[PDB]
């Protein structure tokens, strides 16, 4: 699947972010793209 831009949501164990971001939890409830 496509990547994910930083600041954009996402789902752990489903989609992944572009790079070097990481499609995971950005906080404790909101899941987006990090690094």
């Amino acid at each position: 699947q496509q990547c994910v831009k930083k600041d954009e949501l996402c789902i752990p164990y489903y989609l992944d972010c572009c790079e070097p971001l990481e499609c995971k939890k950005v906080n404790w409830w909101d899941h987006k793209c990090i690094g």
